[PDB]
């Protein structure tokens, strides 16, 4: 009797944080398409637990999932080893890293960050605050936007102000703290523009600036990132970089379903959405 491996009908999707509306939207878009194809979905989050990635991968290795889509990566080499044992079954999307053995979709965030910063320079801005959810320094993956910022400053012969760099800032509440610090500065030490890397962060930064009677954008311009659902509804509607959630979700899910043998074989752009905040 020849016994062939039987599909579980379960797929894992990993995000950093589901209370980040960008990740919620990306998750929804992927999960609904998987669901429509008859799959159930395991979700995990890594924002407060790097170990969550290994636990997630163990579910694939132990044959409880048919495949996984990762929208964030902790340890590329660990994901790689799993991908090589599970060809066609590991897909990485929008994680600012390419994983050998896994179909990896990398979006042009270096380019988008350069373009957004050039937009700000062209509006007359010269002193820049830069906020990131990652660290300011490091040789690890996930640094494309920070390198774009540094390269931008070099190209326009602008000196980086180390006091205007804010690392490990992810949420609106953390943004409020950044904004309060910026509003505290003497007009001549204050940044002209803030690159927030997050619409959640931007909403918080703006709230604190306005609370201190600092005008946005007239005194300080604030650039968001993602074009999240609340962005057009913000107190100062957000100028922001638009992530193509629906298109990247469709691409990632297609790559996985092709790998699982369910679909037959058949460019993702970041753009700048201009509103009021910058
Ligand atoms: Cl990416
Ligand atoms: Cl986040
Ligand atoms: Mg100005």
């Amino acid at each position: 009797s020849m016994l062939r491996a039987q599909a579980t009908g379960n797929i894992g999707v990993l995000v950093s944080r589901v209370t980040n509306p960008f990740f919620a939207g990306l998750f929804d878009a992927i999960e609904r398409e998987l669901h429509a194809h008859g799959y159930q979905v395991m979700i995990t989050q890594t924002y407060d637990d790097p170990e969550a990635e290994e636990r997630f991968l163990k579910q694939l290795k132990s044959r409880e999932l048919d495949g996984v889509i990762l929208a964030s990566v902790e340890a590329p080499d660990r994901v790689m080893a799993v991908a090589k044992a599970f060809p066609g079954r590991v897909v990485v999307v929008n994680a600012d890293v390419q994983i050998p053995g896994a179909t990896s979709l990398v979006l042009p965030h270096y380019q988008a960050t350069r373009d957004a910063l050039d937009y700000l320079f062209n509006q007359g801005h010269r002193r820049f605050a830069y906020v990131s959810g990652g660290t300011i320094s490091g040789a690890h993956h996930g640094q494309s936007r920070t390198q774009a910022f540094l390269d931008f400053m070099q190209a326009h012969q602008l000196l980086v102000a180390q006091d205007l760099l804010f690392g490990q800032i992810h949420t609106a509440k953390e943004g409020q703290a950044v904004g309060k610090q910026l509003a505290s500065l003497a007009p001549n030490v204050r940044p002209d523009a803030v690159f927030t890397n997050s619409d959640e962060v931007a909403v918080g930064v703006i709230d604190s600036l306005l609370a201190a009677d600092v005008k946005v954008p007239d005194d300080i311009a604030v650039m968001g990132y993602d074009d999240q659902p609340f962005a057009p509804f913000a107190k100062i509607p957000l100028t922001t970089v638009h992530q193509p959630v629906a298109s990247m979700a469709a691409a990632a899910t297609h790559e996985l379903l092709k790998g699982l043998g369910r679909q037959v074989a058949q460019t993702l752009h970041l753009s700048l959405k201009i509103r009021q905040s910058a």
